[PDB]
């Protein structure tokens, strides 16, 4: 009798989302193992008939064998997450029909998956929203693919200024944020807290212009994106992900820039104890520790600001002590409200969350801001009541390698002479600490001080500043 | 006394659009000449003050000198084009306010510019729409940047099938053609004649997927495009051009794939006869002769089909004998009707044409289809009445190197066994000659026979075909 087990070895089942997800993954491990065992090359595995046979053999091998498949799943925590979706699932329903949901709770030090929600109720709808459904991750792409990489590359600090003035995509359409064609200059923090789009667009433009290897970063974390030239990439255009994959992206940021590959299987043993597969840790430093910890600091304010999510309010009411753990995170909303995301970390754990409809019809405007935030607050609470120390009380903290520059609030760059329409001008004014992940820190102030912006934009902004 | 002259040496003027365009270009030649004459490096020319001085010196040098600046402009033809815009300009006005216009008539063998229209009336509006205004070239980008390059690369023949089924951009928006989300499979000819967008989008996707050096082509013709990853690049997203530059793109196609750099100055001589600048021909084979001549054949049908332009009807009425020259061309329309283009070639000459408003407000829906077509028909007529043999009576003809494959109408690929949902199936049916620019011609028919298309798309199309 083969058995799928929780991480402590309690038996899940002899050989619902949990069963079928872990069994499908075990079948894939068994496939690789049998193929190598029989000396079938990946040249021969190119053959559909050979491949099919080996898939069948893998499945029957588990059925008939006496294998012990040890998963990473924590019984108590995964059972708490099931009861939480059962009990509080209905908080998602927002007047647009029944809302579907996926969640993945991941250990930031190992990438092990401790439990997950695959959906509202397997018995009514079997689609697995944690591992199978691929969806645009919307604005939760920004910290990873735009600002994170900019910061990593010495192209941006914590208090850098970005343009949020009006501007068009290549196709001539305006870049929108709900009904706003935009505003003016803003700090990176404000851009993150509001999730404005134009500042993200300019950041990614800057990366392209500099020929930064964005793919090198994203592929290290296991993302597959077919076109890196897409302008709205940081807003979720041209990227689709499962919740488990995307959680692994936030795991990397939470773990001080060090990726660990997600997994639900830690080991498969034959009846006699032969280890036929075992997870092998392959840690990767995807962002510098300076970058990661700078980003942790920005993402803490995302949640504490409560601009795009009610989550910290919902949590503080449910569980004030837990709300005082060091929560960081980012929300996402797709352009027609088709996908809402909330990704959450403490230094120990990352919990990813998606809601949406299976046929891609729209959620209500506030599904992500309010409903998912409340559901995920109840989820988080449930996890903690199951395993009181699991989230931890550690804080995220800036790595010793972070560089601190004193920069003008108004420019995000150092006080200096700047040439402004003819005149060289002493740019002076009140300053602020800005965090950087390069060697030298922030540049001296320049005329084009901000990330992006047209000539008109700068004339408007300099006029403004020049009122000293 | 310095003098700007027509190509025969008749004096234009001692030292309006014509005057200022040729004088500005002469100033730039004089700038390079004086800088080299004084041994100022391009390192020193990096200095703004040195640069400014040298620009001033160039201008004063012409003023005070005795230089003879010989332009490529044909007096009679350029004077006919002025009278044509004066007399028939008003045909552009379409109920959206006064419409602006730019035209450039180019010799396909030399790239010499024989005359141009800079606008409706210099005296009312000085903007130079032939040489200065940069605008999206819309769907006239397709032959150059999508199908041309696909054909060049052995990825497409004259009767290849493309998908025009419904599909979304990376941002999740549908690809539109006016109010159509699209249709089904279609030939390359139909795609060109209608200017459908989805088939163009898939072609460019295919290029990106294959890592084709699209930039290598476009830069050879002197285009500057900042982001080659833009999905709507073939529809004019992310590209802006002057009329003179874009004419040079159609010159390359008309001249059997061989680029000649556009120019309005052929020579500058000092009073004593010293040749201080002279145009130097640097011909480049940008597309194979097979490709170019295949494309000539497709673009002839664009005009003869009269789907997107009334031009051949307007011309046949004005001048039936001239309408029977071998006209090929492409129209362009931007998404809000802001820019309309019509590019025209005979084997001898290429005439480019743009209309639009200076502040970018919309034209009427039919400004490009009807009004510009009629204006340009009158322009063409005027040019011919000035210089009766200038357009020539030669035909475009397929180069001996073009490969001819007999392919199924339905697939654009060769008759063959194809695996269709289980069954291998004998795909048979009526065939057609398809032109190719590779060594081997069209592949055998495959399941995914068309450029682009989803799994659903192919199921719909194969079902259809399978009705033998
Ligand atoms: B992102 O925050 O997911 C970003 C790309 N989202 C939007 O632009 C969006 C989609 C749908 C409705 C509104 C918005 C803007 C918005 C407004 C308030 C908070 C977050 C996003
Ligand atoms: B192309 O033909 O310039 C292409 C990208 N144009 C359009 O999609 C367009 C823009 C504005 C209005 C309509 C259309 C579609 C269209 C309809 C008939 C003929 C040509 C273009
Ligand atoms: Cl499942
Ligand atoms: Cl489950
Ligand atoms: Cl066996
Ligand atoms: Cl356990
Ligand atoms: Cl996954
Ligand atoms: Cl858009
Ligand atoms: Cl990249
Ligand atoms: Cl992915
Ligand atoms: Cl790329
Ligand atoms: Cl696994
Ligand atoms: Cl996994
Ligand atoms: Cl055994
Ligand atoms: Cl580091
Ligand atoms: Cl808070
Ligand atoms: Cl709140
Ligand atoms: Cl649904
Ligand atoms: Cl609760
Ligand atoms: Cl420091
Ligand atoms: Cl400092
Ligand atoms: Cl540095
Ligand atoms: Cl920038
Ligand atoms: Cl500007
Ligand atoms: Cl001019
Ligand atoms: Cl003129
Ligand atoms: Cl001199
Ligand atoms: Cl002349
Ligand atoms: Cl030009
Ligand atoms: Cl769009
Ligand atoms: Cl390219
Ligand atoms: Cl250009
Ligand atoms: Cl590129
Ligand atoms: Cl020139
Ligand atoms: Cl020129
Ligand atoms: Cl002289
Ligand atoms: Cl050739
Ligand atoms: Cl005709
Ligand atoms: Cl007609
Ligand atoms: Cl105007
Ligand atoms: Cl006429
Ligand atoms: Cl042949
Ligand atoms: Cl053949
Ligand atoms: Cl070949
Ligand atoms: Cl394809
Ligand atoms: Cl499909
Ligand atoms: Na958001
Ligand atoms: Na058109």
């Amino acid at each position: 009798i083969s058995e799928i087990t929780y991480s402590d070895g309690t038996v899940i089942a002899s050989i619902d989302y949990l069963y079928f997800t872990t069994l499908a993954e075990a079948q894939e491990r068994m496939y690789d193992y049998l193929a190598q065992r029989d000396n079938v090359s990946a040249k021969e595995l190119k053959n559909e008939a050979t491949q099919k046979f080996y898939r069948d053999l893998a499945a029957k091998e588990i059925e008939n064998g006496g294998y012990k498949i040890t998963t990473t799943i924590d019984q108590k925590i995964h059972s708490a997450m099931q009861s939480a979706v059962a009990d509080y699932g209905y908080l998602l329903d927002d007047g647009t029909g029944r809302v579907e949901v996926g969640n993945v709770l991941m250990d930031n030090q190992t990438g092990a998956i401790l439990g997950f929600v695959g959906g509202r109720n397997y018995q009514e709808n079997q689609n697995n929203h944690a591992f199978d459904t691929k969806r645009s991750p919307a604005s939760t792409t920004k910290p990873l693919l735009a600002y994170g990489i900019a910061i990593d590359q010495g192209l941006m600090g914590s208090e850098t200024i970005l343009s949020n003035y009006p501007t068009n995509f290549a196709n001539g359409n305006p870049i929108m944020y709900a009904n706003s064609k935009g505003t003016g200059m803003m700090t990176l923090g404000e851009a993150l807290n509001y999730s404005w789009n134009i500042p993200a667009y300019w950041t990614y433009r800057m990366l392209r212009e500099n020929g930064v290897d964005v793919k090198g970063y994203m592929e290290k974390m296991g993302y597959e994106i077919p076109e890196y030239g897409i302008e709205s990439l940081p807003m979720g255009g041209g990227i689709e992900v499962t919740v488990a994959q995307h959680t692994n992206g936030y795991q990397t940021l939470a773990n001080n820039g060090v990726y660990h590959q997600k997994h639900v299987i830690s080991k498969i043993e034959a009846a006699d104890g032969r280890v036929v597969y075992e997870y092998q840790d392959k840690p990767v430093q995807v962002y510098s520790k300076a970058t990661a910890t700078i980003m942790q600091g920005l993402l803490r304010e995302v949640l504490s600001s409560r601009v795009t999510t009610t989550f910290k309010s919902n949590l503080t009411s449910l569980n004030p002590t837990l709300a005082n753990a060091d929560w960081i995170g980012k929300t996402g909303t797709t352009g027609q409200d088709e996908n809402m995301w909330l990704m959450l970390s403490t230094p120990r754990l990352t919990l990813g969350g998606w809601i949406g409809h299976d046929d891609n019809h729209s959620l209500s405007q506030q599904a992500g801001y309010s409903n998912n935030s409340n559901y995920m607050a109840h989820l988080v609470n449930a996890i903690q009541q199951a395993s009181p120390s699991i989230w931890g009380n550690e804080r995220f903290a800036l790595d010793p390698s972070v560089v601190k520059s004193e920069v003008l609030k108004s420019t995000g760059q150092k006080p200096g002479k700047v040439s402004v329409e003819g005149k060289e001008v002493e740019v002076t004014g009140s300053t602020v600490t800005s965090y950087w992940a390069n060697k030298s820190g922030a540049p001296a102030t320049s005329y084009r001080f901000a990330i992006g912006g047209s000539d008109a934009d700068y004339q408007n902004a300099w006029s403004s500043i020049v009122g000293s």
